[PDB]
């Protein structure tokens, strides 16, 4: 049962630290990573409500310019299936995906979800070869699928997602009943510290980030040291209140947590959700030593992992 949010800094909430980290509205930061562009527009007419200040490195021009167009007029052949796609009242987790060309080298890989009345669109420069295809997830299955009981299949899945990956390291981390959690399984670099078989405390995975992570089941930071960038204008026209960002991977990462990433060593971090039965039972909690984006399609194939590995730990423990 999370805390309720306090004001954001920039509607003058108070400053984060270790006494009040559970009332961070980690949600709601106004701003993403660096690394893609984001833009908000109105979920009938397609009006673009808001920009990332970045967006003209992404996209070739002026958020001054590109703010108050329609997708209808920028997107004439995406905006019809975005629409189609998601509409009024689904789940604010189903996505619109769609590769676009652009002026330089690869493609930009575009992501769409909806909240409320408002369309969020991720835009992320992707290359080619950084397709994976249905294979990879559809071969790991396998594997999987044989493991004897919990703990091999939580093995068997940490290097089955580093092999799909290349993360220095991945952990499978189970929540108790208390919110303290364990490094239930762990695949890593030869030579990296091991966490396997470490507990931590509650406060590390606060109950407000327990609660997203129930709902938006993948979240990362591609490099720790990296600045936010502002959305502008940073609240939402449509209801003169903060944009939900928990439905976009390029939502900027809380400061603390950035800051416990760092100390850790960790240049690059990502993690996908294990909900069993509607609750969250663990994260497949990934990092790497150096800044790296993990391409589109490789987080969806990810994300679906988790799923399936859900269901397999709720087939065995009911045994
Ligand atoms: C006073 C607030 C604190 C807190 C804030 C916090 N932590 C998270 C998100 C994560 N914390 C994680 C914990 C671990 N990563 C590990 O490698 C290990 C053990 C080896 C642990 C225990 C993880 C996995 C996450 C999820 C995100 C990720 O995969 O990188 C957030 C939410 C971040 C966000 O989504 O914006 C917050 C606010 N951590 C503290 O320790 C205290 C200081």
């Amino acid at each position: 049962d999370p805390l309720p949010f306090f004001p954001p800094l920039y509607l003058g909430g108070p400053e984060i630290t270790t006494e009040n980290c559970e009332r961070e509205p980690i949600h709601i930061p106004g701003s993403i990573q660096p690394h893609g562009a984001l833009l908000t527009a109105d979920g009938h007419s397609g009006e673009v409500l808001q920009m990332s200040l970045n967006a003209a490195t992404f996209l070739g021009q002026e958020p001054t310019v590109l703010r108050g167009q329609t997708l209808a007029a920028l997107l004439p052949e995406q905006w019809p299936a975005l629409q189609a796609a998601l509409p009024p009242g689904c789940p604010d987790a189903l996505q619109y995906r769609a590769t676009l060309d652009w002026p330089a080298a690869g493609h930009l890989s575009l992501t769409v979800h909806r909240v409320g009345e408002l369309l969020i669109l991720e835009f992320e420069p992707t290359e080619a070869w950084d397709s994976t295809g249905p294979h990879a997830l559809r071969n790991a299955m396998f594997a999987l699928e044989s493991a004897p009981n919990l703990r091999a299949l939580a093995e068997v899945a940490t290097q089955t997602v580093r092999e799909l990956t290349g993360f220095d390291r991945v952990m499978l981390y189970k929540f108790a009943p208390d919110a303290t959690g364990e490094v239930i399984a762990e695949a890593r670099r030869e030579g990296l510290h091991a966490f396997l078989g470490h507990r931590f405390p509650a406060s590390d995975i606060p109950a407000q980030a327990r609660a997203l992570y129930t709902r938006h089941l993948l979240r990362l930071t591609a490099d720790t040291r990296a600045a936010a960038v502002p959305l502008d204008p940073v609240l939402n026209p449509q209801t003169n209140a903060p944009t939900p960002l928990g439905g976009a991977v390029l939502r900027a990462t809380s400061p603390m947590h950035m800051q416990y990433l760092r100390n850790m060593g960790v240049g690059s971090s990502l993690s996908v959700s294990v909900v069993v039965g509607g609750q969250l039972w663990g994260l497949i909690a990934c990092h790497h030593q150096t800044p790296y984006v993990l391409p589109p399609d490789l987080r969806t194939t990810l994300e679906s992992l988790g799923r399936l590995l859900s269901l397999q730990v709720q087939v065995k423990e009911a045994h």
